[PDB]
């Protein structure tokens, strides 16, 4: 299945900010507003996943196959808290590593909230 995640100004937000998908699903990240991208956060993707970083203002499609939680950021707006979470499958095995990851404060508060929203 195919999902969209939009980057929007309300520094902006990922909408949805938390997203659960199954292994093999695809997410397209779409910067509706200018100035945004998506990039994985170091230490916040599961084993077997590849890091990725899209170009500013480009639509970027990722097929998610490795299970676990993925923390993602907009590269320039990371410090302001523009971040999201994609969870692949139902019982993520990397939760300890991701909860241990250091982030800017505002990024941490949003990451924590997105994780909570997904039941973790
Ligand atoms: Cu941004």
């Amino acid at each position: 299945a195919d999902f969209e995640v939009h980057m929007l100004n309300k520094a902006g937000v990922f909408e949805p900010a938390s997203l659960k998908v199954a292994p093999g699903d695809t997410v397209t990240f779409i910067p509706t507003d200018k100035g945004h991208n998506v990039e994985t956060i170091k230490g916040m993707i599961p084993d077997g996943a590849e890091a990725f970083k899209s170009k500013i203002n480009e639509n970027y499609k990722v097929t998610f196959t490795a299970p676990g939680v993925y923390g993602v950021k907009c590269t320039p707006h990371y410090g302001m808290g523009m971040v999201g979470v994609v969870q692949v499958g139902d019982a993520p095995a990397n939760l300890e590593a991701v909860k241990g990851a250091k982030n800017p404060k505002k990024a941490q508060e949003r990451l924590d909230a997105a994780l909570a929203a997904l039941g973790n």
